[PDB]
């Protein structure tokens, strides 16, 4: 009922009390481990006041007035809310608190230390996509700040009936554009060949190239959505070059600043906001390894071997590793270079050994999940490998969602 | 009840029933996931039946003899020799079939398409822990086969009352031995520095160097153990040498041939084997990451990277990665140059998904323990990062147990 995480690298062991809040159900049971499992799995006014209920007495437990006064009125308020609309309204306050939880509790994150310094956006004023492109771009400058990231979330009106929803149709604000080839290869990102597809469907005109920006998708109040481009002063971008290999130019390789994922729910008590886009500044893993490696991306570790003068015909010559090193030294190195916030696996990590160690100190636990925590990389040279954790999900969360063209009841 | 692991770099799905199998529990329940947990967790004859009537139905559907004359007849066999003696014994045959599946079970392993070409020493008639030594050294021997390592366990008497115990004191058979220093720091390896310690305590001459072959501690039917040492002409080992850096030499570095664990307990049909070493073949990583690379380890990163002229100042150059992916390739090259049995991290993670798809045709599923199958270095690109594993424990099975200085009545 009180367990114990072990640290196997220092010996240090914490103890999880947090887990015991935990109410949501994690695919794993008695006889089987579901951990590795990528995506494990319209509400009523029954259900919503345990959980408005729930929310509210951690939100007044957390700023030192736990059943007082203001949260015994504030329960009734929602209450007769829900009974009146079978919904009910967050404060600006309860917004904010909640989105910075949600965060908090993001066991996949290894990011978590700063889950405090977010900015919340509050978008629940817009109607129209036009008003979520605004929304969006205001974000988009707001969070890149010039290189200077700074984390931010923008909430959408929350989900009312469920045909009346709120959805960025892509995956992260900024994308690069994927395109399908002739001889069945692909320029630009594997990643979102269907996404840059169902732009031009939509209507986009496709400069089908390598690293072209994708138009946002937006998806106001159910209706169909409406293709909008970010303004390019907007979208920063980082040429990747390396500090010895000068034919590192000559590959030709940018990534933009800003990852800012738009396809996630936010929940806060019971609320559902399908469209909730947040960003904070890239590991440099994700790009260099993920991004640029893995085999259905943008699989560049075919040139960076052989400029490099790589044995290519042994799979044990570890010509794979060698180039996968040398690119993820260039992206953290132009990024840097750049005064664009970076952070490498090695700090992010320990930052998030740190982090743990507060949060079972001051909250009783930590939720993460280690197979998405180590990082894609050298995973035992950093100090989560050797860290024991206990995966758990707590609310306010960040849950998956489907992707909206899978889902919507289209018209025109 | 039927479920589904996706590839998400190759899109290739398949269908779990082995599952269903399975009967021990994993430490996860609905609420909570512990897959990352390091080791999460006397015997009775009504235990005993079930677990023996389970395992021979299992063996006898596996030599298309299912619960026809001889296995009913077996059934009654071990029956009765329960009733009668309260405990029982395995045919040979039983016993190899038992030994081959812990292996094929063991979730953790990633070497496991080689399973059912594992050699089956039967030391169930020693009685000494001198007899031990002669198999364990036997064993050595025939697993090395001059550098063209060969799977193999020797497998010792089965627990009886509990005090009559065989055990390896050994983690493995052979292990370097680790020497605490006046001014703190640690000669050798440091992970076996207790282990060091509690052999001069029976009575070991350390000749306190670096890569010094530990003895054996046997212990027998529940005696005292004793020390032997291992003729150094049966413990092969491999000079590290790098195929560039020719500095890799003034490293003067070493690691043994055979990766031999001694201090895990094999379950066969309820009856507990509590000493069974067993050996394959290193993959590289074992040895090049974790031997030498680990903090609490070798932790050699120090001069790798200061020969090869890298910026130590800065944690973001990756001056730690860079020297872990050359020292990698020096094991590689050392061991393949030397005609020893060795495997890099992307044949081995290769081989076990297609080891996979094996199992999940012709057994149903195939259990895995995702946080233990990718390897410490370059995890995202192996083909075992993007795999989705389900981890359940089948049986027979390997079983951590207790170090035996922590549970044995000592007398003398
Ligand atoms: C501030 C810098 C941040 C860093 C360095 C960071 C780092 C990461 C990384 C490396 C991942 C793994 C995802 C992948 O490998 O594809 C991740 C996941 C995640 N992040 Fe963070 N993050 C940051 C900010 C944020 C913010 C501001 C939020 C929310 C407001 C957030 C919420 C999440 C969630 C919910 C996931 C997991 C979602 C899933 O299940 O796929 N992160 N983060
Ligand atoms: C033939 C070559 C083999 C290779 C390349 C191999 C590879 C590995 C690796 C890399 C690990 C992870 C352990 C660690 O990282 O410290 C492992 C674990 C394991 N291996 Fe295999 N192995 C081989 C043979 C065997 C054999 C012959 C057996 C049993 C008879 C076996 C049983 C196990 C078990 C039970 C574990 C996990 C034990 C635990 O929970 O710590 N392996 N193997
Ligand atoms: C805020 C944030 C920052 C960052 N630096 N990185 C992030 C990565 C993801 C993310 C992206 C893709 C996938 C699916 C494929 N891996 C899962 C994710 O969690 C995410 F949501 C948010 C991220
Ligand atoms: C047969 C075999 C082959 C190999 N090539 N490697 C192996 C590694 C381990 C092993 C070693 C240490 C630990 C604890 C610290 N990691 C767990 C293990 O499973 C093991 F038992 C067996 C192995
Ligand atoms: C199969 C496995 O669940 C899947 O590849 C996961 C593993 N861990 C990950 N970890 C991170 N950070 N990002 C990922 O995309 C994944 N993918
Ligand atoms: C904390 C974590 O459970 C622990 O470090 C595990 C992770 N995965 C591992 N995987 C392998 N192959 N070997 C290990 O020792 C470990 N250690
Ligand atoms: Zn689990």
């Amino acid at each position: 009922r009180f367990l114990k995480v072990k640290n196997w690298e220092t010996d240090v062991v914490l103890t999880d009390t947090l887990h015991l809040k935990s109410t949501l159900e994690t695919g794993c049971t008695e006889h089987i481990c579901m951990g590795s499992i990528m995506l494990p799995s319209v509400a009523t006014k029954d259900q919503l006041f345990p959980l408005a209920k729930e929310f509210l007495d951690q939100y007044y437990s957390s700023i030192k007035r736990f059943g007082s006064k203001a949260h015994m009125d504030r329960l009734e308020e929602v209450n007769k809310e829900i009974e009146s609309t079978s919904t009910y309204q967050l404060k600006d306050t309860e917004l904010i608190y909640g989105a910075k939880h949600a965060w908090r509790n993001a066991s996949r994150c290894v990011g978590r230390i700063q889950w405090s310094k977010l900015q919340v956006f509050d978008a629940r004023d817009c109607t129209t996509a036009h008003g979520m492109f605004n929304y969006i771009c205001n974000h988009v400058k707001y969070a890149t700040n010039k290189g200077n990231l700074r984390s931010a979330i923008t909430i959408f009106p929350q989900r009312t009936d469920g045909k009346h929803d709120f959805r960025v149709w892509n995956s992260q604000l900024i994308r690069y554009a994927g395109y399908k080839q002739p001889d069945g290869s692909t320029l630009g990102d594997p990643a979102n060949v269907q996404f840059t597809e169902i732009c031009i469907q939509q209507g986009w005109k496709a400069p089908r190239g390598r690293f072209d920006v994708l138009p946002l998708l937006l998806q106001a109040n159910g209706n169909d959505p409406e293709l909008f481009q970010i303004p390019p002063e907007l979208v920063l971008e980082v040429p990747i070059r390396h500090p010895k290999f000068d034919w590192f130019k000559d590959l030709g390789l940018k990534w933009y600043g800003l990852p800012a994922v738009s396809n996630m729910l936010l929940e806060i008590g019971g609320l559902e906001f399908s469209a909730c886009p947040f960003s904070g500044w890239y590991m440099g893993t994700e790009i260099g390894v993920r991004d640029y490696c893995d085999n259905s991306r943008y699989n560049i570790l075919e040139e960076v071997a052989k400029k490099m003068d790589l044995d290519m015909r042994k799979t044990s010559s570890l010509w794979k590793d060698q180039a996968l090193v040398e690119i993820n030294i260039a992206v953290l190195y132009s990024f840097q270079s750049d005064k664009v916030t970076i952070v490498d696996h090695h700090s992010a990590t320990e930052s998030f050994i740190k982090h743990m160690e507060n949060e079972y100190r001051c909250r009783g636990g930590c939720p993460a999940d280690w197979v998405w925590i180590v990082p894609p990389m050298s995973g035992s040279i950093t100090p989560v490998f050797h860290q024991e954790m206990l995966n758990y999900r707590l609310t306010p969360s960040f849950e998956y969602q489907p992707d909206p063209w899978n889902t919507h009841v289209w018209k025109g």
